């Protein structure tokens, strides 16, 4: 009811086109754009999809406490959402990942009774995940800032992922537009020493900003970052990926709990799914073509789709609304505000797919869009969607 | 130089808008598709912008191995790619994300000499972090996989945000189009009691995945878990978050090191920046407006850009060639191709920005694209962007 909100979106790391299309949209909709780039051609795209930006990267100064420019460039936002305008604040990458002034305005947004929202991004360690070639799930993954990390002693895994940012500014609460003298980064390696030994592997991390390049994905050994040519490459961009030093063997009490009781040769805590982590120490090489993978393989000839696989039977127009709903911040406004009103002026929609829209339940939109067979819903309940692809072991 | 590429692409978790510029390109240009997603208006969406697509949710079925599944699925990718196909693959989130066949495929294609690339997406992950209000960084994230975390015993960190994918599937190897039956989801629970108390607080997170829902974010306590009626609410697309217990001190020789040495009431480990974790039991009131923000807000009044500040000063013929460049796959492949060749037949590019785009150099455009003071070349050293947005402490 009240006028004003504030929606904060992210950007992503490569420029444009890691944005995505709801991030987009609510950009173009906005009364007012806040946004906090790295990369011009990003900046100059913004200012091309609404005519009244603010660079809030103006509002940090050398040597001035980065808390004080945090609380600018909050207040500049909550100034214009109280004035009852919808703004948009944009930070590149995830705008709540390593991110202090959009979690400070769209608390603030919220407690004074306005609208208040932030949409998700593609992180750094969402680019990492991707051009290093692993996945958090395997084997965990343990995230910190740099500085935070050695100041409050926090805890590794060396059966784990370990990711830290900010390793270009370790102990750094100010700034300078020329960047930071690292004269502290000597502190975080003696702290990945302890913890790793000094030939272990560190990935020095640093995704493309632009489409053209390439990441920069250098191993390093940890005694490496001691060197000053290799230690000055570190700057305000750079993360650092330390792969885990061994595998974690399995828990027999769990196992049995589990009823995973075949339990004499459940693969060897070393029989790894294919592909290996190539960043791992010592890492065997993994068998992609085993005879299971053949055996599977030579079962598509026959393949035909599950009497309970789901077809797609939709139409255009319930099509065209659920992605204008997606798009069109102002259609979806109107949508959640009255369902049933939004639903009847559809143009074309089945009798299913109105009375679908206007209930909004996430069932009845699902089962106006898929064709669920007879064999499906006498075992299935009265959401399941189901779709989980990856498994351990 | 070799005939056939493989493209691993998301779709993000809400339908349709969280996916990225470039996904959506990929999806465009490509040869053949290959997806797995949840939502049926993401399904329908992706059928109007590729006329040559394949649903890899068909080749699940009831008891069968997800292992020879994923299989299945790499197989069916890296078959078109060793064709000499551009092949995208999709998958909903972040492809890499707890995802099994992207990576199998894209290692396969890799070793066999053809293109290959993961584009990140948005994970579930980000969407949790998005409608939770925290950041990772603020106290450092684990993430695990739910049955990964009980078979391997991996540590909890009291003091750190920990995130649990896959919670409705515990000790489940194989598939059911009806949904899993997670009957030894007591296991998980009792790990939870073992590192937390039992009235410790687990919020069960399930993202909206239509635009208009939404989020599911009911905090229960450990103990509440083992009630029947909240268990069963847990299923496919439930994630766990599990705030801090407490706060960690700082390391006195760490202080030291760094030189924060007023050390006398460097604040304590109690005396959080605005926001605090809402999530986190027994969390005292953070005031947003101290002394220091007030007077922070004051010099806005007075403030003018800072001389080493560079204004973006580009035209619009640079600025079409790099959303060019980030949107359209052939365009930028040409470029990548022959630099000098694609640059000098943009139209309307000045000299200085026909010569950066020759060259490539992040530096060459960045300049090209910004006007950069005398003050900071001056000071600024001969790539230094430096956006740092999070200050610990
Ligand atoms: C203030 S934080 C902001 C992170 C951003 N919100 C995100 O979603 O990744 C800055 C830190 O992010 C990481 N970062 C930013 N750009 C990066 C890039 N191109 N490659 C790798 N890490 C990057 C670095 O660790 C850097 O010190
Ligand atoms: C096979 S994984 C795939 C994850 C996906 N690639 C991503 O980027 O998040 C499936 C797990 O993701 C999480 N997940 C999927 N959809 C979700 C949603 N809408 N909300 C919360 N978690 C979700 C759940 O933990 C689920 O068991």
């Amino acid at each position: 009811t009240k006028a004003g909100s504030l929606t904060i979106v992210g950007t992503g790391i490569e420029s444009i086109g890691q944005m995505t299309l709801q991030a987009l949209s609510y950009i173009e909709a906005a009364a007012k754009v806040f946004y906090c780039v790295i990369d011009p051609a990003t900046e100059a795209f913004i200012l091309t999809k609404n005519k009244n930006c603010v660079d809030l990267y103006q509002y940090y100064d050398n040597g001035k406490s980065r808390l004080n420019t945090y609380t600018q460039m909050s207040e500049l936002m909550v100034r214009e959402v109280r004035k009852g305008l919808d703004v948009v604040g944009v930070f590149y990458g995830h705008p709540g990942v390593f991110v202090n002034p959009s979690h400070r305005a769209l608390a603030i947004a919220k407690s004074e009774g306005y609208r208040a929202r932030m949409l998700p991004g593609v992180s750094a360690e969402d680019c990492l995940f991707a051009d290093l070639c692993i996945d958090p799930s395997n084997p965990g993954c343990l995230t910190y800032e740099a500085s935070d990390f050695l100041i409050r002693d926090r805890p590794v895994s060396i059966h784990s992922h370990l990711v830290l940012f900010q390793v270009g500014c370790v102990g750094i609460a100010d700034f300078n537009f020329t960047g930071f003298d690292n004269n502290k980064f000597g502190v975080l390696v003696d702290r990945l020493e302890q913890e790793y030994g000094a030939e272990h592997p560190v990935v020095h991390y640093i995704a493309a900003m632009m489409p053209h390049q390439d990441p920069v994905t250098d191993k390093y050994t940890v005694a490496q970052l001691r060197e000053p040519e290799i230690a000055k490459r570190v700057g305000g961009v750079s993360t650092f990926y330390i792969p885990p030093k061994a595998r974690k063997a399995s828990n027999l009490d769990i196992i049995r709990r589990l009823e995973l009781l075949p339990a004499g040769q459940v693969p060897d805590k070393k029989a790894r799914i294919y592909p290996a982590n190539q960043w791992e120490p010592d890492v065997p090489e993994v068998e992609p073509y085993r005879p299971s993978d053949q055996a599977a393989i030579a079962q598509l000839a026959d393949h035909a789709p599950p009497e309970q696989y789901q077809p797609l039977a939709t139409s255009k127009a319930m099509s065209d609304v659920m992605t204008k709903l997606a798009l069109d911040p102002k259609a979806l406004a109107d949508y959640k505000a009255d369902h049933r009103a939004f639903a009847q002026s559809v143009p074309d929609l089945t009798p299913q797919e109105r009375a679908a829209l206007e209930l909004g339940d996430s069932w009845a939109i699902r089962c106006a869009m898929k064709n669920m067979p007879s064999s499906l819903l006498d075992a299935a309940r009265e959401g399941f969607p189901a779709v989980i692809v990856v498994g351990v072991i």
